DNA sequence: CTAACGGAATCCTTCCCCC
DNA sequence: GGGGGAAGGATTC
């Protein structure tokens, strides 16, 4: 195949430098603030100008202001980046028709029945980026290779507005020389596995027998890394389907009693109903995160569709469940609906 | 009422009822 | 022996 992978440049940091341009060139970090004490949250994403000292996501507000006093630090305004997203994704829609929308800043294009070679398809990324530069004023980065992996992995070494092509010979290289932790699919729980089976490249996964990689990773991690040592990786683009909508939200203060959490509790099933917009879902999933960061989850599914009131009374129970059979602090709770018609 | 941490999705693994 | 569902986990954005 020949996949066309596009992921937009610090997408939340630099939405917000289009609708203001006046913060081009200075450090932006866009903020999830919880509402506990002041600057209490984390970063969402910040422009490269304060990425280069170390301010990048997951780390906390109050951390980030140490290092970088005189940022720009902006609320999270996720609902601005979807409407830009949403536009920039029916630009790709005009290239391929078999498209898959990974998240809300990445997407695959299955650019196999309009390209002949690897150079006419970079030339068709060239396309996209002065498409998406010229309607949106946004940069991206486009990865081009023979399957989804590779995509991903072309995008993320010429990462700030760039356009790589792995052809097939460096995907060869690639399988003996490229570090196993930076392939999709493999974070620190497994990558630290993997070097205590020894296992630092893809080809390394071909000398180990199965299940000796299988008890460690599981069976469905075995043959996805296999699969791609062996140059037999080919999952096709496929139009992916939103399967659960959730809102979960942090209380004022750690609680276990019910009345004090119903309020935020009823407040997440609002917020949550809100985002369904039609689709009846047939099941309520109530999610709590525990005092030490810890999920709790006790889900219930119906032979029919949820209402607002229904959602309402099964989720007092469903909580009751959780604090019935566990004994420790509740920080965040929520409420996740799935299965739906 | 401002305290060492956000919110939101996915697929996979384990455990267990069940044919 | 395997299908199929609830709850936890790992991954990534
Ligand atoms: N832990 C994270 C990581 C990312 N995001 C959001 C902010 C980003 O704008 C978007 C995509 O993140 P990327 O991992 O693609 O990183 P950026 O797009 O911010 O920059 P880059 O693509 O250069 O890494 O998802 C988030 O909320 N939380
Ligand atoms: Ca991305
Ligand atoms: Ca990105
Ligand atoms: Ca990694």
């Amino acid at each position: 195949m020949i996949v066309l992978f596009v992921d937009f440049d610090y997408f939340y940091a630099q939405v917000e430098e289009v609708l203001n341009p006046s913060l081009k060139g200075k450090p932006v970090v866009v903020c999830v603030f919880s509402g506990r004490f002041e600057d209490s949250g984390a970063v969402a994403t910040a422009n490269y100008e304060a990425r280069k000292f170390g301010v990048k996501a997951g780390i906390p507000i109050v951390e980030a202001k140490k290092i970088l006093p005189n940022a720009v630090y902006l609320p999270m305004r996720k609902e601005v980046y979807q409407q830009v997203s949403s536009r920039i994704m029916n630009l790709l829609r005009e290239y391929s028709e078999k498209i898959e929308i990974a998240s809300i800043d990445e997407a695959y294009l299955d650019i196999s029945d309009k390209v002949r070679d690897y150079r006419e398809a970079y030339n068709l990324g060239l396309e996209i980026k002065n498409k998406i530069l010229e309607k949106e004023k946004i940069t991206v980065t486009v990865g081009i290779s023979k399957n989804k992996v590779f995509a991903k992995i072309a995008a993320d070494m010429a990462k700030p507005n760039g356009i790589k092509v792995i052809d097939d010979e460096e995907v060869k290289r690639l399988i003996r020389e490229l570090d196993i932790a930076d392939v999709p699919g493999i974070g620190n729980i497994t990558a630290e596995k993997l070097k205590k089976l020894g296992i630092n490249k893809l080809v390394d996964t071909l000398s180990i027998e199965f299940d000796k990689l299988k008890g460690m990773i599981g069976e469905a991690k075995a043959k996805y890394l296999i699969s791609l040592a062996r140059d037999e990786y080919n999952e096709p683009i496929r139009t992916r389907v939103r399967k659960s909508i959730g809102r979960i939200v942090t209380m004022k203060r750690n609680s276990r009693n019910l009345e004090e959490i119903k309020p935020y509790l009823f407040r997440a099933i609002e917020e949550s109903y809100y985002k369904l917009d039609k689709r009846i879902p047939k099941a309520i999933h109530v999610v709590a995160v525990t005092e030490d960061l810890d999920i709790v989850s006790r889900g219930r599914t119906f032979p029919h569709g949820i209402s607002k009131e229904t959602a309402y009374s099964e989720s007092v129970k469903l909580l009751q469940k959780i604090l019935e059979e566990d004994e420790r602090k509740i920080r965040r709770i929520g409420v996740r609906f799935s299965k739906f018609i």
